[PDB]
């Protein structure tokens, strides 16, 4: 009936993947001679803790990675017109963005699991709780506090990652309105920087809050 | 003899989750040309902490979720006439439904098994304690403080996942006499939201809860 | 005696692959296979009762007991082997949780099983167990009183039946120099029912009432 | 050259390794007709702290366990003269040796590594970070406070697993000299205990220590 | 075209990893008779916390290990020209080391993942968060406190692994400007200890540390 049409679909999903995760080798991941573009978007839910004893602040907060791997496109019609598929983001390659400043182990606070679409593009949009090194004076003054943070890849320079923010502005929308702390700004921009050591520019994505008690 | 209908009634189930688990691939995920619908529920059981400082507040429930996949499916004259069995969690597909505004990752408090049957439903009743956004104040005094915390797919839309519920009644009957937090109200109310973005409906299920300081 | 203490291995290692690789694993208790568990406590500390949280830390042994027929073996065929120990991993075990527990409950021993011939298992682990109890009155002299039921999670009384040796909770290996004095402990086992579905359920609900020591 | 040397070093380590490993079962334990002597001795680092609102201490210490193996065994000469190698602990079998009295899980400080020679003998050193019930009251005087924990096999008796002890005097050399306690005594004693139940002893390994707030 | 690099570039790859670890067993360890050296080096980012009631100290770093493996080595020629790959630090060997004194488990900041050259040298770096056995005393003096924690092999003695350390001097360029504690100075320095018990020596490196609590 219509249902057999239901058979077909996850006959073709499961084809599908059968092509791509075990036909083909996991991907190896960027080199010099494959560079790779990883946009990164933060939106900010929580700061749920400011603590001026350790000089460590808590943050609750999505950040919405995305690139394409042309390991990853295929073409819909061969596929019962199959567009995209959720995964688990153990079985496909996903990027070393790291907090910088990281003080704890960041915890994990959504299913680890990505969107994949027939362009061979990727969405990782991992929830997540960060205590990162920030010094809170004057969060209880108007003018504010301000914090920095910066996240890239760990083991990648440019020349095989490149950051790229999509927007400028940190996505405030989802923010908790009673929240102990009110966001006055927060801006997410990417930066060059370079070593002695090798001509690689290396990119980070500087995450800076201002903000005060509520 | 007794003993033989024992072993018999073994093998069956044996074969039988061989069967579904063995001779199948499991089950891919819900698309849009195969949703699937997902039934939550909530029974409270403690509201343990609240933090004014932080505000987060420390909750105790059991979450049940139910659906049916038509892979889980059998005869119960083919098998035994075993119209159920239980199973680890992680040997079925489970849906990656999430509060959405959680502080610290959940914690399980109980074994993580589900409950199949012949039809293929499955249901799956996972006690937690979830510390999230809210704000106590207000509990010290009579009209209590008011909670809220969404529910619902991480990674799937309406048209692959649609969230249901039984009733827009939370089960407060296993909820903790003497705990230092009495319940005034509590609700789940679903609702679906739409963005400027896409066309697809994004379902959550909100529980709402009302609560005060027991003296 | 070499040869005895070699022959001896070998007689342990081929009884083992005769049940955990010879016969695939037991599938749970059914209706028409149930299982019988029995319960018994021994209670070790109270290490701390929280008024601000009302919640209580326990530390305990909690002895679990059952018979399965396809543990069962002639020790003859196996060179004198009546029993042996073995990882908790390797055998089914019931699910036997606590109902009013508010956090994860700790593990301090070991997870290894005794079993023998007959098929009886035996598994007991320390656990340190936090859970919902109201500590008022522990610095009276009447004491505190706190409950919590044990029982399956997923199974009911006509696939698992719960039963006691005694309604006595084993004080003798209780911390003496502990911040809390046990005056009672019992357990005891109550069967649940329903006007709408028609399975009994059980549980043991262990009954604690103690004060804090002068 | 000088470096064949090393590749035969390789070769012949990988093949020890598999000779027991991988051709032979892994040893399934000591019985009463194949016991296994097993010898425990304690280093004490650090005390960390002493809570009198729960009575519980904080210890860091090593815990040295020694024992000897038949099939653990091989003759130098036919692999490369090499006498002993370094393994992970998960590789071989290890003695379930517990704190009866701790009321936390135990956190592991170091790798978990062994070290295996020729003749069979293994030397397994974990540091560990462990919280016992212990009563700290008089350790703000001069006699200090004491407290002791017993350590054994939770699942094996004296039949099977016999515990020894290599001094009477627990090793302070290593503790910390500017830890927020001082140490006035610690030993380690082997001691055996019957019950009604049985014929069969049970060993532990009584740690006392006595200690006072340095200052 | 342009592509077909591409395609050569990830191939090449797969297969320059197939060729050490899937096709070659992972290395047994360092050995008396194939012994090995690792290089410590220490880059401080903060204190976080001095706890003067339990006498412990959280401090954050990253540590940089290397080491060279000739079974590590390839011809970039017979791979495209590869000179070095990032890979997860959980498919090669690496060595065990250990702060001694610390007093809770080790947390990681970072992501376990290290890199190879074709020469064979390996080069990993995790930050981490530690607490360990320190008296935080006189931190209120302008003269500040002073601690130091061991690190080296847990398991190895140093005729199977020599520890070595590149500078005396700790890097503070990168220590967090805003944090609760200064630091006046850091050292990290090569140790080596005999026992009764064998000949062999035992290397370790010493990371001391004097701090202060911050003015600016
Ligand atoms: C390997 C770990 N990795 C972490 C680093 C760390 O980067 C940062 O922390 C950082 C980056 C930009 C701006 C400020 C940064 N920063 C600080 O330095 C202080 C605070 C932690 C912070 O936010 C990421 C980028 C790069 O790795 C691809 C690093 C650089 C690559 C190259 C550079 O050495 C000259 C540098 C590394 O030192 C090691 C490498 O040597 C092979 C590295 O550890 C980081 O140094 C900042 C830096 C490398
Ligand atoms: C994949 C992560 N996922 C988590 C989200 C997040 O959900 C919520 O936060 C949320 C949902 C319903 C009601 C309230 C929610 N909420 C908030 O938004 C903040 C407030 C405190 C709260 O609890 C749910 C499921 C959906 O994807 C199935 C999302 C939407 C799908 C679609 C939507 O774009 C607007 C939106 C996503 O941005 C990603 C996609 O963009 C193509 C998503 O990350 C979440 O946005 C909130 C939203 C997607
Ligand atoms: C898998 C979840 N499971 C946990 C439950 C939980 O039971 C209890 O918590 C409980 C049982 C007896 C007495 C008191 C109990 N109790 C509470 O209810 C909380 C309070 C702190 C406490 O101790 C165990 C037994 C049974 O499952 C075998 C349950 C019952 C079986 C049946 C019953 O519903 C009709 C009931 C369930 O609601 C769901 C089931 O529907 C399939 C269940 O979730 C638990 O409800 C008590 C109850 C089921
Ligand atoms: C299996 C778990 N195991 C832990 C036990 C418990 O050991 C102790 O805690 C203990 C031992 C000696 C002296 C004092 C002990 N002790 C206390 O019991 C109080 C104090 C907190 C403490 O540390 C040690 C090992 C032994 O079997 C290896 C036990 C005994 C073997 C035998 C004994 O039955 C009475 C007893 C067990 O009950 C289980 C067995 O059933 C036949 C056992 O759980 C422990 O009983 C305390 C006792 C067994
Ligand atoms: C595997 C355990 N291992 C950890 C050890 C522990 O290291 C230390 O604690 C340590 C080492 C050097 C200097 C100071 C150390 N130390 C202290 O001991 C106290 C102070 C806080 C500190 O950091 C590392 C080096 C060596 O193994 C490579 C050890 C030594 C080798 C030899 C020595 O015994 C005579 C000594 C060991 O006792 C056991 C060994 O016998 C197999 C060992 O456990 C450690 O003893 C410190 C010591 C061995
Ligand atoms: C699959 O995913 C990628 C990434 O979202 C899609 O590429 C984007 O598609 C939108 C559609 O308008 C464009 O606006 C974007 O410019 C495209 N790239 C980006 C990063 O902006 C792609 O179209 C999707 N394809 C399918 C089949 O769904
Ligand atoms: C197997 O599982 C399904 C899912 O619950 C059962 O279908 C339900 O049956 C109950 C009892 O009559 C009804 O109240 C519900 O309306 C049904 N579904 C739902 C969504 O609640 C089915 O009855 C079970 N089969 C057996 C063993 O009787
Ligand atoms: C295996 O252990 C079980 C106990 O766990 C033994 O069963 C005991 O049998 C005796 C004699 O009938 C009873 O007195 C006990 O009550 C039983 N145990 C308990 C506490 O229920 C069984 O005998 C052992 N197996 C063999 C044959 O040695
Ligand atoms: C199923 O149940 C019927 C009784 O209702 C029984 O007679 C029949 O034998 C059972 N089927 C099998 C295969 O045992
Ligand atoms: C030990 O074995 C090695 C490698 O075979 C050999 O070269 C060496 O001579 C042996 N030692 C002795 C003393 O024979
Ligand atoms: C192995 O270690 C044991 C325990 O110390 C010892 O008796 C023996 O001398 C060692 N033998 C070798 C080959 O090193
Ligand atoms: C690899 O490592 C060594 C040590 O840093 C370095 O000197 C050598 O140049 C590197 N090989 C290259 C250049 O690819
Ligand atoms: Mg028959
Ligand atoms: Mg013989
Ligand atoms: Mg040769
Ligand atoms: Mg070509």
């Amino acid at each position: 009936k219509d249902d057999d049409d239901k058979l077909h679909s996850q006959a073709n999903l499961m084809r599908l993947k059968s092509d791509l995760f075990n036909r083909s080798p996991m991907y190896p991941g960027p080199t010099k001679d494959d560079p790779l573009t990883v946009y990164l978007s933060f939106s900010l839910l929580d700061i749920v803790k400011a603590d001026s004893s350790t000089n460590e602040v808590d943050l609750v907060y999505w950040e919405q990675q995305s690139w394409k791997l042309n390991s990853l496109m295929w073409d819909p019609n061969e596929y019962g017109n199959i567009t995209d598929f959720r995964t688990s983001a153990a079985d496909i390659w996903t990027p070393d963005i790291t907090a910088y400043s990281s003080t704890r182990p960041v915890q994990v606070l959504s299913p680890q699991n990505a969107l994949v679409n027939s362009s061979g593009h990727v969405q990782y949009l991992p929830a997540q709780r960060l205590s990162f090194m920030c010094d809170p004076t004057g969060v209880d003054s108007e003018e504010g506090a301000t914090c920095a943070v910066k996240f890239g890849s760990w083991s990648y320079g440019g020349w095989e990652i490149d950051l790229k923010t999509d927007t400028d502005q940190v996505d405030l929308s989802s923010y908790y309105a009673s929240s102990k702390y009110e966001i006055l700004s927060a801006t997410q921009t990417r930066s060059e920087r370079f070593y002695e050591c090798c001509k690689e520019p290396y990119p980070d994505v500087n995450l800076v809050v201002k903000f005060r008690e509520r």
